[PDB]
């Protein structure tokens, strides 16, 4: 899996990029078994204030992790991780859980490539 | 929902960006009545040369939203909420509808999580 | 279709960027028939570090494709085009193809505007 992790710049220090790919990444392993070497972080850094809420400019404060998997979970497994995540993620971050979204999108094993191979 | 707004880098000012998200912001409530505080605008800038269109690479006009929203409505209200953004953002960004993509994706309410909470 | 392009800042000059996105398009229209005009590649530039494999901070060579086309084609043509991205992204930002990771997400044509029109 893939999750993009949409933040301000600067809001995360490296340690803190480090943690919230870590947390995320276990997360991912520990509900499901997805081995550790597949599960990448990308973190989008944009200019704080490049947020908008109901319209309203925010700090640099929002998350916004878009997590890309593959098809075939249950409903109870993804949000568990999608929970997981939230937390893990709060505490990672030093981040008020309030501020933070998490959306998981899947498709088919058939379309997706990781390390240049096809998923199972 | 999320709308990732992607947008030459000062292509909008601070009012054209809150324009935009206001623009975007009102469409979806104005046609599906999800609340304000519900719509997160988030815009993603890039320098000018980074949009290729037919492999030939573009100014900083072009503008890219993908709406990342909830399951359940009706294929009618999804054209109409999209048709909307176009003619919407036009304005608000001054620039040409045939500069503007507007792209939808569904996730089930129950792996997206706003706010830290999930989605109903 | 619109493909995002998720590659570290200064990694691809220009002319490798001009590469890529050619790739990508003659790929599209070489197997779907995909108009030249029709395909938007649109590069995020991201600072190297920003993304971590397993918890793992990586260099300047992740490349990740996030390719967001229409329903309706097979899962073949779908496979073969995924793979064909690989290969001759591999070749035009001459990156071992174990750096690549793309996947493909889908929509119904009626929730997608390109160009400041509807989708067939």
């Amino acid at each position: 899996p893939v999750y993009m992790v949409y933040v301000s710049q600067d809001r995360l220090t490296p340690s803190a990029k480090h943690a919230v790919a870590k947390a995320i990444t276990d997360a991912a392993r520990g509900l499901t078994g997805t081995q550790h070497f597949l599960a990448q972080v990308n973190f989008q850094e944009q200019p704080a204030g490049n947020v908008f809420l109901g319209g309203v400019q925010q700090g640099g404060d929002t998350i916004f992790v878009h997590g890309l998997h593959r098809e075939g979970r249950s409903a109870d497994l993804k949000g568990q991780l999608a929970q997981r995540i939230v937390d893990d993620v709060s505490v990672a971050a030093e981040i008020d859980r309030k501020h933070i979204w998490v959306y998981f999108g899947e498709m088919p094993a058939q379309q997706m490539v990781e390390y240049g191979r096809f998923l199972p």
